[PDB]
């Protein structure tokens, strides 16, 4: 009976997820999240804010006592490359070494798709020439695939807040912007086109839509993880989102959280557009993405 973990350092929250090697599988057996909003004002100061930075630490040296006290024998831990738009970068990764004893590695998109592909084909092992869409973050990475092996990874940097906040300046939007929305998504995906057999989708957006589809409440992954959306499915959803203002969406639906109710139309719209453009009826949801993935890797470094 091993374990390994893995800390996931965002712009928004710290994550922890700890899981055991039992009977030669993997299970997780511990998960804590907290909110330290390292991205403050990254944006307009270029740096990462002390109070931000202190708090942070603060939580990892709470997820290495976790760790310590669980006897974790393998544990990884990873940053958004975002954190590259800060100076003082460097400065702070530095900080987390000597102080919590954690190395901490800014992960490339590139290498979030692998860990977040690795994760699917542990858990769902999709058929023949898969094809994994991971949205949030910022991003949109498509990941191509034949069974543990990845081929490709293409990001798109078109988070779902920027492309509401660019957009939608409307709530909801009027057909115009929405009309503009779905342009711009074309003339990007078509761009990124392959030829794929199963297409897997990852992300808040949609292990939402399953959640809201298959009437989930409150979230379960044993529910959501393997549920299968076809298009229709998700457009029926996108023309019920579109129609009515953020605040309704998740006042009318409790799987929608108040924070997702505004940017989660132009997420749906990505999966929508997805589908149209690799000429595909239906997509595989899966509850397992990067952070489960870095368990997988260091997972298969230990056996
Ligand atoms: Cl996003």
């Amino acid at each position: 009976i091993m374990r390994v973990a893995s800390i996931d350092i965002g712009s928004y929250s710290v994550r922890l997820t700890i899981a055991q090697i039992k009977d030669g599988k993997l299970s997780i057996i511990l998960e804590r999240g907290r909110i330290t909003s390292l991205g403050t004002k990254v944006k307009e100061t270029g740096r990462l804010q002390e109070d931000r930075i202190e708090e942070t630490i603060q939580v990892l040296k709470e997820y290495k006592k976790l760790i310590d006290e669980f006897k974790v024998e393998r544990m990884k831990a990873v940053a958004t490359e975002a954190i590259r738009r800060a100076k003082n970068a460097e400065e702070f990764l530095e900080r987390v070494k000597r102080e919590v004893g954690l190395v901490v590695e800014v992960i490339t998109p590139e290498q979030e798709g692998r860990y977040a592909y690795l994760a699917v084909a542990y858990s769902l092992k999709p058929e023949g020439e898969v094809m994994v869409v991971d949205q949030g973050g910022g991003s949109t990475e498509y990941v191509f695939g034949k069974g543990y092996k990845v081929r490709e990874v293409i990001s798109l940097p078109i988070g779902i807040v920027n492309l509401t906040e660019t957009f939608f300046k409307q709530d909801p939007p009027t057909e115009e912007e929405v009309k503009r929305f779905f342009e711009f998504l074309e003339k990007e995906l078509s761009k990124v086109k392959k030829p794929v057999d199963t297409i897997v989708g990852l992300g808040g957006t949609i292990t939402t839509l399953a959640a809201l589809e298959y009437n989930v409440y409150p979230y379960d992954p044993q529910k959501v993880h393997g549920k299968v959306l076809t298009y229709g499915q998700i457009k029926k959803w996108f023309d019920t989102f579109k129609e009515i203002p953020s605040e309704e969406r998740s006042k009318r639906f409790r799987q929608v959280e108040d924070r997702r109710a505004k940017v989660i139309l132009a997420g749906i719209g990505i999966f929508l557009k997805t589908l149209e453009i690799f000429e595909k009826d239906c997509l595989i949801v899966s509850d397992w993405g990067l952070r489960e993935g870095v368990l997988v890797s260091e997972m298969l470094k230990e056996n």
